Protein backbone atom coordinates (compact mmCIF):
# COMPACT_ATOMS: atom_id res chain seq x y z
CA UNK A 1 0.00 0.00 0.00
CA UNK A 2 3.08 2.20 0.39
CA UNK A 3 3.66 4.65 -2.46
CA UNK A 4 6.95 4.30 -4.31
CA UNK A 5 8.41 7.82 -4.25
CA UNK A 6 11.28 8.59 -6.60
CA UNK A 7 13.53 11.58 -6.13
CA UNK A 8 16.96 12.85 -7.16
CA UNK A 9 20.02 14.43 -5.55
CA UNK A 10 19.65 18.19 -5.94
CA UNK A 11 20.65 20.58 -3.16
CA UNK A 12 18.96 22.37 -1.46
CA UNK A 13 15.84 20.37 -2.35
CA UNK A 14 17.28 16.92 -1.74
CA UNK A 15 20.52 16.22 0.09
CA UNK A 16 21.86 12.66 -0.07
CA UNK A 17 24.33 11.44 2.55
CA UNK A 18 25.70 8.08 3.69
CA UNK A 19 24.14 6.46 6.74
CA UNK A 20 26.27 6.17 9.88
CA UNK A 21 28.08 2.90 10.48
CA UNK A 22 25.03 1.63 12.40
CA UNK A 23 22.61 2.31 9.56
CA UNK A 24 20.90 5.35 11.08
CA UNK A 25 21.07 8.99 9.99
CA UNK A 26 23.17 11.61 11.79
CA UNK A 27 21.16 13.80 14.16
CA UNK A 28 21.30 17.37 12.87
CA UNK A 29 19.38 20.59 13.43
CA UNK A 30 18.04 23.36 11.22
CA UNK A 31 18.88 27.05 11.49
CA UNK A 32 15.87 27.32 13.81
CA UNK A 33 17.11 24.57 16.12
CA UNK A 34 14.56 21.97 15.02
CA UNK A 35 15.63 18.42 14.18
CA UNK A 36 16.32 17.95 10.48
CA UNK A 37 13.78 15.40 9.24
CA UNK A 38 15.59 12.53 7.53
CA UNK A 39 14.23 9.65 5.49
CA UNK A 40 15.93 6.55 4.18
CA UNK A 41 16.34 6.65 0.41
CA UNK A 42 17.78 3.68 -1.44
CA UNK A 43 19.78 4.29 -4.58
CA UNK A 44 23.17 4.20 -6.35
CA UNK A 45 26.12 5.44 -4.29
CA UNK A 46 26.06 -0.23 -6.01
CA UNK A 47 22.58 0.55 -4.67
CA UNK A 48 22.40 1.07 -0.91
CA UNK A 49 20.28 2.80 1.76
CA UNK A 50 21.23 6.46 2.23
CA UNK A 51 19.94 9.48 4.16
CA UNK A 52 17.81 12.06 2.34
CA UNK A 53 16.62 15.46 3.59
CA UNK A 54 15.91 18.98 2.38
CA UNK A 55 13.11 21.17 0.99
CA UNK A 56 11.46 18.37 -1.00
CA UNK A 57 11.77 15.80 1.77
CA UNK A 58 10.04 18.18 4.20
CA UNK A 59 7.38 18.65 1.50
CA UNK A 60 7.00 14.87 1.08
CA UNK A 61 6.53 14.41 4.81
CA UNK A 62 3.86 17.13 4.83
CA UNK A 63 2.04 15.53 1.89
CA UNK A 64 2.12 12.06 3.43
CA UNK A 65 0.71 13.37 6.70
CA UNK A 66 -2.01 15.50 5.10
CA UNK A 67 -3.08 12.81 2.63
CA UNK A 68 -2.56 9.96 5.10
CA UNK A 69 -0.35 7.74 2.95
CA UNK A 70 2.75 5.66 3.66
CA UNK A 71 5.78 5.62 1.39
CA UNK A 72 9.26 4.39 0.53
CA UNK A 73 11.79 6.66 -1.16
CA UNK A 74 14.42 5.77 -3.74
CA UNK A 75 16.82 7.73 -5.95
CA UNK A 76 16.28 7.58 -9.70
CA UNK A 77 18.46 4.74 -11.01
CA UNK A 78 19.94 6.59 -14.00
CA UNK A 79 20.29 9.83 -12.04
CA UNK A 80 18.38 11.92 -14.58
CA UNK A 81 15.29 14.14 -14.49
CA UNK A 82 13.91 12.91 -17.80
CA UNK A 83 13.62 13.39 -21.55
CA UNK A 84 12.08 11.21 -24.26
CA UNK A 85 14.49 9.42 -26.60
CA UNK A 86 14.57 6.53 -29.05
CA UNK A 87 15.81 3.38 -27.32
CA UNK A 88 17.57 0.15 -28.27
CA UNK A 89 18.70 1.62 -31.59
CA UNK A 90 15.10 1.53 -32.80
CA UNK A 91 12.32 4.05 -33.42
CA UNK A 92 10.57 3.17 -30.17
CA UNK A 93 10.57 6.16 -27.81
CA UNK A 94 10.68 5.91 -24.03
CA UNK A 95 11.28 8.42 -21.26
CA UNK A 96 14.40 8.14 -19.12
CA UNK A 97 15.08 9.55 -15.65
CA UNK A 98 12.32 10.07 -13.11
CA UNK A 99 9.81 10.51 -15.93
CA UNK A 100 10.59 7.01 -17.16
CA UNK A 101 10.32 5.44 -13.71
CA UNK A 102 6.95 7.08 -13.08
CA UNK A 103 5.58 5.82 -16.41
CA UNK A 104 6.92 2.29 -15.91
CA UNK A 105 5.52 1.88 -12.41
CA UNK A 106 8.93 1.87 -10.71
CA UNK A 107 7.61 4.97 -8.96
CA UNK A 108 4.10 6.11 -8.08
CA UNK A 109 4.98 9.74 -7.44
CA UNK A 110 7.88 12.05 -8.28
CA UNK A 111 8.80 14.37 -5.40
CA UNK A 112 11.72 16.54 -6.42
CA UNK A 113 12.50 19.86 -8.12
CA UNK A 114 10.73 18.58 -11.24
CA UNK A 115 10.08 21.14 -13.98
CA UNK A 116 6.52 21.43 -15.27
CA UNK A 117 6.42 21.69 -19.07
CA UNK A 118 4.12 20.97 -22.01
CA UNK A 119 6.05 17.96 -23.32
CA UNK A 120 6.02 16.15 -19.98
CA UNK A 121 2.37 17.09 -19.39
CA UNK A 122 1.52 15.08 -22.51
CA UNK A 123 2.56 11.90 -20.69
CA UNK A 124 2.07 12.55 -16.98
CA UNK A 125 0.12 14.85 -14.68
CA UNK A 126 1.54 17.62 -12.49
CA UNK A 127 0.23 19.24 -9.34
CA UNK A 128 0.06 23.03 -9.32
CA UNK A 129 3.60 24.44 -8.78
CA UNK A 130 5.05 24.14 -5.28
CA UNK A 131 7.80 26.57 -6.29
CA UNK A 132 8.00 29.36 -8.87
CA UNK A 133 11.37 29.91 -10.51
CA UNK A 134 13.13 29.97 -13.86
CA UNK A 135 16.34 29.51 -15.80
CA UNK A 136 19.55 31.46 -15.21
CA UNK A 137 23.31 31.13 -15.66
CA UNK A 138 26.06 30.27 -13.16
CA UNK A 139 29.61 31.52 -13.70
CA UNK A 140 32.81 31.99 -11.70
CA UNK A 141 33.09 35.36 -9.93
CA UNK A 142 34.75 37.70 -12.41
CA UNK A 143 33.39 36.12 -15.58
CA UNK A 144 31.53 38.80 -17.54
CA UNK A 145 28.33 37.61 -19.23
CA UNK A 146 25.23 39.65 -20.11
CA UNK A 147 22.87 36.70 -20.10
CA UNK A 148 21.39 34.14 -22.48
CA UNK A 149 21.93 36.61 -25.33
CA UNK A 150 25.66 37.12 -24.72
CA UNK A 151 27.72 36.85 -27.95
CA UNK A 152 29.89 34.16 -26.34
CA UNK A 153 26.76 32.01 -26.12
CA UNK A 154 25.09 33.04 -29.38
CA UNK A 155 28.37 32.82 -31.33
CA UNK A 156 29.85 29.60 -29.77
CA UNK A 157 33.61 29.06 -29.55
CA UNK A 158 35.96 26.64 -27.79
CA UNK A 159 37.32 29.64 -25.88
CA UNK A 160 34.20 29.91 -23.72
CA UNK A 161 32.56 26.60 -22.79
CA UNK A 162 28.98 26.44 -21.54
CA UNK A 163 26.61 23.55 -20.87
CA UNK A 164 23.66 22.16 -18.94
CA UNK A 165 22.63 18.75 -17.59
CA UNK A 166 22.01 15.79 -19.90
CA UNK A 167 18.47 14.45 -20.23
CA UNK A 168 16.90 17.39 -18.40
CA UNK A 169 14.09 19.73 -19.43
CA UNK A 170 16.69 22.47 -19.78
CA UNK A 171 18.52 20.55 -22.50
CA UNK A 172 15.25 20.12 -24.40
CA UNK A 173 14.39 23.81 -23.98
CA UNK A 174 17.32 24.61 -26.27
CA UNK A 175 16.86 21.57 -28.49
CA UNK A 176 13.31 22.58 -29.42
CA UNK A 177 14.34 26.01 -30.70
CA UNK A 178 15.66 26.67 -34.21
CA UNK A 179 17.04 30.01 -33.03
CA UNK A 180 19.04 28.36 -30.25
CA UNK A 181 20.28 25.67 -32.65
CA UNK A 182 23.86 26.95 -32.60
CA UNK A 183 23.82 26.85 -28.79
CA UNK A 184 22.29 23.39 -28.51
CA UNK A 185 24.95 22.07 -30.89
CA UNK A 186 27.66 23.51 -28.65
CA UNK A 187 26.33 22.27 -25.31
CA UNK A 188 25.70 18.83 -26.79
CA UNK A 189 29.45 18.20 -26.63
CA UNK A 190 29.81 19.47 -23.06
CA UNK A 191 26.68 18.58 -21.07
CA UNK A 192 27.19 17.05 -17.63
CA UNK A 193 25.64 13.98 -15.99
CA UNK A 194 24.48 15.97 -12.95
CA UNK A 195 24.11 19.53 -11.67
CA UNK A 196 26.66 18.93 -8.91
CA UNK A 197 29.33 17.94 -11.42
CA UNK A 198 28.63 20.97 -13.62
CA UNK A 199 28.75 23.33 -10.65
CA UNK A 200 32.06 21.82 -9.54
CA UNK A 201 33.39 22.24 -13.08
CA UNK A 202 32.60 25.97 -13.02
CA UNK A 203 34.37 26.25 -9.68
CA UNK A 204 37.39 24.39 -11.11
CA UNK A 205 37.48 26.60 -14.21
CA UNK A 206 36.71 23.58 -16.41
CA UNK A 207 33.31 24.97 -17.42
CA UNK A 208 32.79 28.69 -18.03
CA UNK A 209 28.99 28.84 -17.79
CA UNK A 210 26.30 26.47 -16.48
CA UNK A 211 22.70 26.99 -17.62
CA UNK A 212 20.27 25.62 -15.03
CA UNK A 213 17.32 26.17 -12.65
CA UNK A 214 17.50 29.46 -10.78
CA UNK A 215 16.15 27.91 -7.57
CA UNK A 216 19.24 25.70 -7.51
CA UNK A 217 21.80 28.09 -9.00
CA UNK A 218 20.93 31.09 -6.82
CA UNK A 219 21.24 28.85 -3.76
CA UNK A 220 24.61 27.48 -4.91
CA UNK A 221 25.89 30.94 -5.80
CA UNK A 222 24.69 32.33 -2.45
CA UNK A 223 26.54 29.65 -0.48
CA UNK A 224 29.80 29.87 -2.45
CA UNK A 225 31.40 33.32 -2.60
CA UNK A 226 33.40 32.27 -5.68
CA UNK A 227 30.26 31.57 -7.74
CA UNK A 228 27.65 34.02 -9.05
CA UNK A 229 24.62 34.02 -11.35
CA UNK A 230 23.75 36.51 -14.08
CA UNK A 231 20.78 37.43 -11.91
CA UNK A 232 18.02 37.45 -14.52
CA UNK A 233 15.68 34.58 -15.31
CA UNK A 234 15.49 34.39 -19.10
CA UNK A 235 12.59 31.96 -18.79
CA UNK A 236 10.08 31.17 -16.05
CA UNK A 237 9.05 27.69 -14.94
CA UNK A 238 7.58 26.01 -11.90
CA UNK A 239 8.38 22.81 -10.03
CA UNK A 240 5.54 20.39 -9.44
CA UNK A 241 4.79 16.94 -8.05
CA UNK A 242 4.56 14.32 -10.80
CA UNK A 243 1.99 11.52 -11.02
CA UNK A 244 0.67 9.21 -13.72
CA UNK A 245 -2.35 10.37 -15.73
CA UNK A 246 -5.68 9.90 -13.94
CA UNK A 247 -4.00 9.32 -10.59
CA UNK A 248 -6.16 9.35 -7.44
CA UNK A 249 -3.68 11.73 -5.81
CA UNK A 250 -3.54 14.80 -8.08
CA UNK A 251 -6.52 16.65 -6.60
CA UNK A 252 -5.37 16.18 -3.01
CA UNK A 253 -1.73 16.94 -3.79
CA UNK A 254 -2.62 20.27 -5.36
CA UNK A 255 -4.97 20.97 -2.45
CA UNK A 256 -2.11 20.44 -0.01
CA UNK A 257 0.23 22.63 -2.06
CA UNK A 258 -2.41 25.37 -2.19
CA UNK A 259 -2.75 25.32 1.60
CA UNK A 260 1.04 25.43 1.97
CA UNK A 261 1.22 28.53 -0.25
CA UNK A 262 -1.55 30.13 1.83
CA UNK A 263 -0.38 29.47 5.39
CA UNK A 264 3.34 30.20 5.28
CA UNK A 265 4.55 26.59 5.15
CA UNK A 266 6.27 27.04 1.79
CA UNK A 267 7.72 30.36 2.91
CA UNK A 268 9.12 28.67 6.03
CA UNK A 269 10.75 26.00 3.87
CA UNK A 270 12.56 28.80 2.03
CA UNK A 271 13.77 30.31 5.30
CA UNK A 272 14.94 26.87 6.42
CA UNK A 273 16.58 25.56 3.24
CA UNK A 274 17.25 28.46 0.91
CA UNK A 275 17.81 31.89 2.48
CA UNK A 276 19.34 31.67 5.94
CA UNK A 277 23.09 32.39 5.97
CA UNK A 278 25.99 34.02 4.13
CA UNK A 279 28.43 32.26 1.77
CA UNK A 280 31.10 30.04 3.32
CA UNK A 281 31.19 26.87 1.21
Amino acid sequence: TRLKIVTIHQEPFVYVKPTMSDGTCKEEFTVNGDPVKKVICTGPNHTVPQCCYGFCIDLLIKLARTMNFTYEVHLVADGKFGTQERVNNSNKKEWNGMMGELLSGQADMIVAPLTINTERAQYIEFSKPFKYQGLTILVKKGTRITGINDPRLRNPSDKFIYATVKQSSVDIYFRRQVELSTMYRHMEKHNYESAAEAIQAVRDNKLHAFIWDSAVLEFEASQKCDLVTTGELFFRSGFGIGMRKDSPWKQNVSLSILKSHENGFMEDLDKTWVRYQECDS
